[PDB]
């Protein structure tokens, strides 16, 4: 360990005694492992706690009961409610349903989080190091690297471990480090001391901190610290996790939450004012203090029977169910809401190379010129063998196997490979194969070279590590590479100043060798190499050339091209600044076309029937690379995103094309365009922009650093397992399984979601309407009161809790994906849903208040009170005067109240089964589809029997039910609520709205 940065370059390697250009050696590992451990931390990854989990409590929602349940004990304390023990009840009706949801979110969550860290396991973090085993540099699991030996850290990558900077090998270096600092934008890096041991991480500007990601640019290293001695490891359990997410669907629910909380303050509001003339009746007893805190009790404990305190906890568990079972499909979701919003999508933007493809890339086409006679030129075309980066394969042409080291074009097409190049091959001697270091691009050049040999080394008798970069290594034995231009995305090339490696003649020797996009590299071109000569490029010569790389680009084989030029005089060394990258086109100016490279570069397997299914499901695919509009063009029709013969004038643009629109123009154009190609990290964040800007859920899928802007910009982000940490890190979601068909499944899982959450508010609405128009019913008829505050708070345990919850685990309709994308400007709850609710509920009330009123009737235990409802409380205590009052009192009984209790918990037991789908009929989706669904409600009803007669419990709430002959009745009105809704739904069966 070094906890210095105050140290020197020189310093820090004399600590650990490595050579910058050597690296450790295994000795030197084995030793330095023994000391240092592995580069890994113990526990608690993102674990929280056992019991500060399930303080998730801080819901709106939530918090209201809570408070509800104090003030239920407070006015308890003072043994009120003409009651003893039932007082001290009332609380704790309310803790047991909120204990309740609790547990089942902490636990759904718990099984999410130990999901997603299974897999994450699967696929072990790496990094690179330079070390004595090989010249060569071999990339390790990130755990086996130790402090002293030299690190190697690029564009895209996670820095492995806390790593003085050594050599920054680019223009600029600059490091994502907002997980340890919070810096949002991108900050740049030195390799000069900072002398104060004491400065802070933000100022340690010569150091590269684990967890960060690097934004732009090359730097080798030195490892000061690893494993928990990193400083994202001193911070491990302090600051566990820290993220910004508010999802559309979320939003929904907050103000739904909102303006339905502002309701129940109304109608418990309503039925505090409504019921405060009841306030001196000879039950509660004429103390007016002891009357209007009765209403107030009922109000408060209608307040929590109306309030859906399940909500946040349904959210929660489909949620972490739907994280749970992408992970299944070796997803990972890096953010719990987003599952949500994948759903609702309507257009998914994606990258081409490495995304829609596999970016498994090899050099089949190649050509170089032949002959110029004025108007007349011809190319010499050449047919690569061998699709994998192994170096075994032949170039062809016309179908016979050549020498490459024959034709001289050929040979500096092999020499412009070799050294504008910063990949190479190595070969995994536990895996067997030919693996690449770097871009999958530039490494596809290296096997080139190598296939080609056009020096003919000989290879026959070498080892397979030997055989990776012998033909490359001839090259670079003949050419000293002073520096190199880097890749700018906006000239779209880079080059390297080469001279002679024996430097043998100082002035014969001196070039720059340049690739990139053929359109850029090729207008820039002012001459041509014939053979080993040179000519001025021509009309002819430049049409001839595009001619066959549009052939090659638009053709079947749907090629990959590179234009290959060497500038003949270059600038002196002095006479160019390397500080910025801006100058470099300039300097790649009076170039000398070699030759044009074509790559193969197969789609994903899933890709074409993934984008027909979205197509099927409303949802829009759009294309966007920076790689040529003809080449990706006749990638949209190999896929599925236009016709083999669409007409593609107004349907693909280029960055240019685009620019050169009106911003009214480019807008619409996002509108209809399902291929914008050549474009820039900018452009892929102004499509989604504008695609937004149409009130569009917009995913964006991508893989490298180009696609970060856009990644963080869209609603979802995906990037590949395959792909760059930067675009992991903006991104919401990961397919580790590089599966686009995951995609698919994430949005049917995504909408089975949304209709789970809407089967859960049309069931808390309907029938809380229904104990809302019970207490309203009963007491605009003035018949005698059908609840008690305690009955009100037992119906809202057991209607409101589990039955409720279970509803986040109904399967998925069975259209689900056949119809169109919900609309982002929909209501959360439509007009029509709002009459089904009253419908419902409606009946729920009259059926819950006939029912305490047919006891006062037509029950034979119970007594008579003749027809056409002559229910008033005159009788009371000596009934002096009163009309027919042969009974003495038949109000303030136990009897009826249960009645209408009794009838709720089974009424509202009743339409939980019609929640199991929004329109489909129980005869098709039956009760058993939801088994957690009948377990609740099993439960909810024998928890029911249990308090009936166990018999230290019918005193607590007051009730007496007979055995049978009330059980019949209740079914009898309980049942039809399935009838009724089952009616509702064939209306919308054979009526498709929505
Ligand atoms: N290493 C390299 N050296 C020189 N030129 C390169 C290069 N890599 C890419 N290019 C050229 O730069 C152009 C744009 O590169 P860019 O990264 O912006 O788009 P891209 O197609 O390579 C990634 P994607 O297709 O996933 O959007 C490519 O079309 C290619 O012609
Ligand atoms: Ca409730
Ligand atoms: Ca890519
Ligand atoms: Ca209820
Ligand atoms: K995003």
């Amino acid at each position: 360990m070094e906890a210095a940065h105050s140290k020197s370059t020189e310093e820090c390697l004399a600590y650990f005694g490595v050579s910058e250009t050597t690296g450790l050696t295994p000795d030197q590992v084995k030793r330095h492992l023994e000391k240092y451990g592995h580069n890994e931390l113990p526990a608690e990854e993102g674990k929280s706690l056992w019991e500060l989990v399930i303080e998730q409590f801080e819901d709106l929602l939530v918090r209201i009961l809570l408070l509800a349940a104090c003030i239920s004990f407070v006015l308890a304390w003072f043994e009120e409610g003409e009651e003893t023990i039932t007082a001290f009840v009332e609380p704790f009706v309310i803790l047991l349903i909120l204990i309740a949801n609790a547990i089942v979110g902490v636990w759904q969550e718990r099984n999410a989080e130990n999901a997603i860290e299974a897999l994450k396991e699967y696929e072990p973090e790496m990094g690179k190091v330079y070390r004595a085993d090989r010249k060569s540099v071999q990339r390790i699991k990130a755990r086996d690297i130790v402090p002293g030996d030299i690190v190697e850290v690029a564009v895209g990558d996670k820095v492995p471990a806390d790593i003085r900077i050594l050599s920054i090998k680019s223009t600029t270096l600059r490091v994502d480090q907002s997980i340890l600092t919070g810096e949002s934008v991108s900050v740049i890096k030195h390799t000069e001391p900072v002398p104060d041991p004491r400065a802070v991480n933000q100022d340690k500007k010569n150091m590269l901190f684990s967890g960060t990601n690097i934004a732009a640019g090359k730097a080798l290293g030195i490892v000061a610290t690893t494993g928990v001695s990193t400083e994202i490891g001193k911070i491990r359990d302090q600051m566990a996790a820290t993220e910004q997410d508010k999802t559309p669907l979320q939003q929904k629910l907050d103000e739904f939450g909102e303006q339905l909380s502002k309701v129940i303050s109304l109608i418990c509001v309503a039925v505090w004012l409504i019921n405060i003339g009841h306030f001196n009746d000879p039950v509660h007893g004429g103390s007016w203090i002891r009357g209007a805190i009765y209403y107030f009790k009922i109000a408060v404990a209608l307040a929590v029977a109306a309030i859906p305190e399940g909500l946040p906890a349904v959210i929660t568990t489909c949620l972490a169910l739907g994280t749970r079972r992408m992970a299944k499909k070796n997803a990972i979701v890096r953010s719990l809401p987003s599952v949500a919003t994948l759903g609702c999508t309507s257009v998914i933007c994606s990258d081409k190379t490495g995304t829609l493809t596999t970016n498994q890339m090899s050099v089949c086409k190649m050509f170089i010129i032949d002959k110029v006679d004025g108007d007349f030129c011809s190319l010499n075309e050449f047919s690569i063998t061998g699709s994998t980066y192994a170096p075994e394969g032949e170039v062809l042409k016309n179908d016979k196997p050549i020498r490459s080291g024959q034709f001289d074009g050929l040979v500096e097409l092999a020499t412009i490979c070799a050294l504008c190049n910063d990949s190479s091959l190595d070969f995994n001697e536990t895996k067997g194969v030919y693996e690449k270091v770097g871009e999958a691009t530039e490494t596809a050049l290296t096997t080139l070279v190598e296939k080609m040999n056009v020096f003919n080394t000989e290879v026959r008798n070498l080892s397979k590590v030997e055989r990776a970069n012998a033909c490359n290594s001839v090259i670079r034995q003949l050419m000293k590479k002073e520096f190199t231009l880097e890749f700018s995305r906006d000239r779209k090339s880079m080059s390297v100043y080469c001279s002679p490696a024996k430097s043998s003649r100082a002035a014969v020797g001196n070039k720059m060798f340049v690739k990139g996009a053929p359109e850029g590299v090729i207008d820039r071109c002012n001459y041509v190499r014939v053979g080993t000569t040179r000519v001025p490029m021509t009309g002819p010569v430049k049409e001839k050339i595009l001619s066959v790389i549009k052939e090659w680009g638009t053709g079947r084989d749907t090629l990959r091209c590179l234009a290959l030029a060497t500038r003949d005089t270059p600038p002196k060394r002095e006479e160019m600044v390397l500080d910025d990258s801006s100058r470099f086109m300039e300097y790649e100016t009076d170039l000398t076309f070699v030759g044009v490279v074509g790559m193969l570069d197969p789609p994903r397997k899933e890709v074409m029937g993934s984008i027909q299914l979205c197509r099927d499901a409303g949802i829009r695919v759009i294309m966007i690379t920076g790689d040529n509009k003809g080449t990706a063009i006749a990638i949209c029709r190999r896929i599925g995103i236009f016709g083999e013969n669409e007409e593609v004038a107004d349907r693909a643009y280029t960055g240019r094309e685009f620019d050169d629109l009106p911003l009214a123009e480019q807008r619409e154009a996002c509108r209809r365009a399902c291929c914008f190609a050549r474009v820039e990290p900018s452009h892929k964040s102004k499509i989604v922009e504008y695609l937004q800007s149409y009130d569009e859920i917009t995913a964006m899928t991508g893989d490298g650093v180009n696609d970060a802007p856009a990644l963080k910009k869209a609603e979802i982000g995906i990037a590949m397992g395959s792909g760059t940490a930067v675009a992991k890190t903006a991104s919401e979601m990961v397919l580790a399984d590089d599966n686009f068909s995951t995609i698919v499944a994430a949005v049917e899982e995504g909408r089975a979601i949304y209709n789970n959450m809407k089967q859960f508010i049309r069931y808390l609405i309907s029938s809380n309407v229904g104990e809302v128009v019970c207490i309203f019913l009963t007491a605009a008829l003035g018949l005698p009161e059908a609840l008690i505050p305690v009955q009100l708070l037992w119906v809202n345990l057991v209607t409101d809790g589990l039955p409720a919850t279970a509803l986040g685990f109904n399967p998925p309709d069975l259209d689900i994906m056949d119809r169109p994308p919900r609309s982002p400007k929909e209501p959360l709850i439509s007009g029509w849903l709002f009459f089904r609710y009253m419908a419902i509920g409606g009946y729920v009330g009259a059926a819950t208040v006939g029912a305490a009123a047919w006891w006062f009737m037509y029950a034979e235990d119970g007594p008579g009170v003749t027809y056409h409802q002559l229910t008033h409380f005159m009788q009371c205590t000596e009934d002096h005067p009163h009309f027919e009052g042969l009974d003495c009192e038949i109000f303030e009984a136990p009897e009826p109240m249960t009645m209408a209790l009794s009838v709720l918990v089974t009424i509202e037991m009743c339409n939980a089964l019609n929640s199991l789908s929004e329109n489909q009929s129980l005869m098709r989706m039956p009760p058993w589809v939801n088994i957690w669904l009948l377990g609740s409600i099993c439960l909810s009803m024998s928890l029911h029997f249990l308090i009936l007669y166990v018999d230290p419990l019918p005193m607590i709430f007051k009730l007496k039910a007979l055995d049978l002959t009330q059980w019949l009745m209740v079914l009898k009105i309980s049942l039809p609520v399935i009838g009724l809704d089952e009616i509702l739904k064939f209306i919308a069966r054979n009526y498709l709205e929505g």
